[PDB]
């Protein structure tokens, strides 16, 4: 289907080629989407929409360590294996993104999944794995178990390279951004610093902001869109007419930063989230990590760093840190766009943004 | 003159009275602007752009700390008293905001100027004042000591509340935002929390930005501008026609926040920014204060706090927070506006943006 | 048993009536502990040596928060609620202490405790479950699954104030600490902060630091323990003759904003400083304070019965000493209370001897 | 005089040949030491017990810039420089250590320094000058402008390599420690990391703490030593008869950014083996830097050998000399300050050698 720049939306720089976290060499991306049941939620027995997304910085088969650093908009949620990034600078494993629900599940799984697949005495190293949540709770029955150990070994092991689905699956299966339809989006930029090109890839699980907030390229759109607000039973349940008939961002680089470096390049997110209008709610956990495929860690063995950046070099690092909030900025209303019209749990009904009326205001603002 | 608005820039929410932060009953501001010397710069003798803005939260008159909170988009850059407020959640004394060259001899005058007028037991209390920097280095002699102790006293004494001077004075004179000439601006606003109304106001020192990046009211307006690049000796000296003929942001507000919730009301100010489309430099330094001016700890005394807020109430946190990013963004487009064309040290000429060409565009925008 | 002072092991101070974190009025611990199997490990079939530990700040039927805030020493662990205790100075539930292999179980565990307990329309506050971690993989088969449901539900359930139990007991069962056994410690002190006094009470889960560091009331007692190395298998396993991560909680009654916690959380460090241990590479040392007096109803309005300021002198530092103080304390209990384990892989580690401790600390202190 | 070890204090681990923060080669101390006036303190007149300690990471004539990471034990007081350490892992020029009322001069001369000396291109490097405090408020009038800009040139033009200068010196002229004399103390560690040694240098500027806190070599000695509590005009101003710390780290293992971090968080440990609880209002922080991780100014990082945050053979020998060099320091620091009068007559004992000695005899034999 259409991304955002199909429709005629605009944005600045220029992506990669699969336009995707992808683009940065080693990456692998897998979804587990879980969806079944309609009608009254009955914890414990759906309906469910929810799943996982997973993240291999190095692929599957990868034993060793990434150089990564976090940052925080507003941390009411759940991260774990980002004590372990703040104080050692890396992470080993793959990154997990999912419903609240399933965190505790995912966490002893990707324990589980090691076991045969890793050297014994290797083992330990897969013991502070790294799950993150957005919260599913109008669409899915939370508490009632509809991820299993088989849907979460399903995601690790069929993570692969190329392009990556978006909207309603994996962990942002039943999440809702901008009172519309939230889920999965991806973009990335190919920055030039100086004579070297790095590319910047950037993959959210939306699960924030309001409509009202909402600007994409600029344009507050939310009064503009008619109707496609969220609905029950048939019945508008919110905006002008009701009653009538957290986000987390994962950034990949090619980039050989270090630790503290990628900090940085984690604490640009929120400037490109800026861009979109969303002024980070009381309750949103929204949350950045970021981590460099070419300064990796062999388990055990000396940190390969293939070259080295200074962090006063603006010509590099500015070309990096551009490239985070365009990414970012985009990958935002690459969600929107893929993610379809749901009707979930409880017959709570959440609109995908409708793709014509937004193609029509692109094309109205932007002749 | 003109302020955004009165350009026709639209923003959203409701703003002060005087749109300003003096808004925040108790605040005070007072600048002092030095502007001497033209052509060709030697290092002690000028030409001088710069000075000093100091903010005062209850009034020149207090001894009583406020509590604060503070957050980092991007650290290359002196906040002074910062160590002080992650540790105990208050400041005590005026906040500076100066020309990088300046710190030192702000942080100096800060203490000389308790002396007489605190009492020899309180004196302690005004050891660790807080002074910010932006550096002016392409307008001014920054190291050349154009600043003096009497213009600090000048602006201790002579803050006042009611409407606030902004543009090209006090620590703002001889900055750069956007590539256009930088300087002071301010925004407030008023937001509902159920029954009860708050304000936030918030002013900025502006010597960020790329012209390139820069959004007003979501529109990129750096090249719908044409012309006003800067100029050296009659020479254009940036953009597509070269060589032819860090962020400073204070948040006051009176709602009764403690000392970890105004950090987030701090971590706001990233988003408003964020709206205005800059992506942080690698050595800009940008950076955010938030204090309360309802919770106010009495030297030597029990701190007085009137009410209490629950961080989990959306109701009240998101008026809050909706409030920063919005006062956030219409501060650094007032600055803009207020700012006049200068120039400076070496001939150096920065313009301001354009206020015709502004105009006309946002009447093309937002007919 | 005995405690570090029956031992004759002097402390700064003054400890509470139980001398534990349950000094602090409607703080309940529980215990699960798991101990079965002998010999050789086998993945998924034991032998385990391991457990959970619960502490709840307001008892077991509280809805409500408590204001918090913590401290890192070394971050190479787990300890989840965090990034809402950073942001909104606050968490919910129960604070469960275990070893790395039952993280994942415990967190889902909690969950499932609060179904049926709570109300519908509250249990999105129960969704982020504070659970901490050191690992116990010299003594457990850490991986096998060891720790079930029902252990959680039982330390939950079975939590209560009064003594606390200490030594090779829940989320402590399989640890080492200084390479003597390792678990559960507590210890409080009742301090004078102006004119009114409050409880500061900490207990700590011990995996941390090396005999070679460890002070025991400042005396560098590790080369003054003759034997009780380890061991495998009757083979010495380490120091001369070989071949032949801590968890810290404090509560307290003091009324403290969020931001004061964190700096009682800091105070944690100086008190591990003073036992001697240098904080390893791997070790995660990790501190956690909240107040029992702060409680934040759930979506109603925070109570704050009185409010102290961070500037008194008087006040702080009493309660800082008082952290610093009961840490030092807790972990010397830890030790003293922790008896020799044979566990996995037939792997023995020794409590430190009481009868060489208490004859060094009559030497020591005469 | 002598050290804390030549009074039969122990310690664990084996020092540097200086045994001083110098043991990292290129490191470079300089003091200048402010005393003059007597009796009642009149606010611009003195007394003053005061001064700045400088510490060049690479030596004076280094434009480049050094690997670097902070911590905070209790972060009630002034260090400049520190949110550019956060952001970017280093710093440009020297250290100053000196006392709470001098911040704001010495940050300017620093930049006044640098006019003349740094090519005008590189200048704005040279504007985030690192300045610490701690307050000697009780022997040194703190307001009265006691420190001159010659006073800071002097001990920047002035630093050099060898043995460090301890006690009553530079920024710890009018400091209090432990209710004993304050002042300036140092201590460096050889550590094994597997195949290779590094070195590990430490200096404290001191002005934290109590008594009846205060252990040496585990030692709870503040009740052993009798007297020599402080007075003012003959009395006895505290203790039964009445009637602040800044720490450098230097290493020159070349670690990265928030590496020293983790090296800078260990101090706390060491500090904590003295005894110390960290008061409400004492400033007590860390900084530490690689004097082998440089980064030219303008130009590419030079990082010569890189080192695994999980290998503990090296990280954990390295952790152990911050920790043990950190708590020798804090002793070098009491024995070497002596006893001193100043503002308002107030009088501070250094902590008595001839007692110290005789507990550390009877203790380890
Ligand atoms: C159907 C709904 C999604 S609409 C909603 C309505 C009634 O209370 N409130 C909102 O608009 C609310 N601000 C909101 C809407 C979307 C996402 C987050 C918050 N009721 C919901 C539902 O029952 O789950
Ligand atoms: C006159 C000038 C301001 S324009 C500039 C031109 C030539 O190199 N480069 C820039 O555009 C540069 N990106 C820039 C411009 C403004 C603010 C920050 C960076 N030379 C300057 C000057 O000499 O001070
Ligand atoms: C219902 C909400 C108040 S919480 C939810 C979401 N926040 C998260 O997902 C976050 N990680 C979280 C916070 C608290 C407990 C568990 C998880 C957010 O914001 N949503 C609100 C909404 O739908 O309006
Ligand atoms: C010339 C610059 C590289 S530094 C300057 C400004 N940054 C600051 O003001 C900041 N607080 C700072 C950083 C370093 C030293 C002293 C002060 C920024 O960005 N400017 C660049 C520009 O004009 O292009
Ligand atoms: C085997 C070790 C290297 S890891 C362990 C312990 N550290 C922890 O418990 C910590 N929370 C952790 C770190 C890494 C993965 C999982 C858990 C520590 O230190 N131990 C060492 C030892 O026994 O020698
Ligand atoms: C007089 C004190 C209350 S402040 C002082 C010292 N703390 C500092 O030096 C610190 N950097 C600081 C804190 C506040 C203002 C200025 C400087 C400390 O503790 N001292 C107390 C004491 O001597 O009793």
């Amino acid at each position: 289907g259409p991304r955002a720049r199909d429709l005629g939306v605009p944005f600045e720089g220029t992506p990669g080629a699969l336009n995707a976290i992808t683009d940065v060499a080693g990456v692998e991306v897998g979804h587990t989407t879980v969806i079944s049941g309609d009608g009254a939620m009955v914890i414990g027995k759906g309906p469910y929409r929810t799943g996982v997304t997973i993240i291999h910085p190095l692929g599957k088969t990868s034993l060793d360590g990434v150089a990564a650093g976090r940052a925080v908009i507003n941390g009411t949620g759940e991260w774990t294996g980002m004590h372990l990034v703040d104080e050692v600078g890396q992470f080993l494993g793959p990154i997990a993104l999912t419903g609240t629900g399933n965190v505790g599940l995912v966490h002893q799984s990707m324990m589980d999944w090691s076991v045969g697949k890793v050297p014994e005495e290797a083992l330990f190293s897969r013991l502070l794995p790294v799950v993150a949540e957005t919260l599913d709770n109008r669409l899915n029955d939370v508490f009632g178990h509809g991820l299993t150990r088989d849907h979460v070994f399903a995601a690790l092991d069929g993570a692969k390279g190329g392009p990556v689905a978006e909207g309603n699956v994996g962990g942002g299966t039943g999440m809702i951004a901008y009172t519309f339809k939230g889920g999965i989006g991806t973009s990335s930029r190919v920055v030039s610093a100086g004579d070297t090109r790095y590319t910047v890839g950037v993959l959210v699980q939306a699960n924030h902001g309001d409509r009202n907030d909402l600007r994409i390229a600029g344009v507050q759109i939310g009064k503009e869109i008619k109707g496609a607000w969220p609905e029950v039973n048939g019945i508008v349940a919110a905006g002008p007419d009701a009653g009538k008939p957290s986000l987390l961002i994962v950034i990949a680089t090619d980039a050989p930063l270090m630790p503290h470096q990628l900090e940085r390049m984690a604490r640009r997110a929120a400037l490109g989230v800026g861009r979109n209008g969303s002024t980070a709610g009381a309750l949103s956990g929204e949350f950045a990590l970021a981590f460099s495929t070419s300064h990796v860690i062999p388990l055990g063995g000396k940190p390969r760093l293939p070259a080295i950046i200074n962090d006063t070099d603006s010509e590099t690092m500015n070309a990096l840190f551009r490239g985070v909030v365009q990414a970012t900025e985009e990958a935002l209303v690459n969600q929107l766009v893929a993610s379809e019209t749901m009707t979930g749990a409880n017959n709570a009904k959440v609109y995908g943004i409708p793709h014509d009326q937004l193609a029509r205001i692109m094309k109205a603002r932007f002749p």
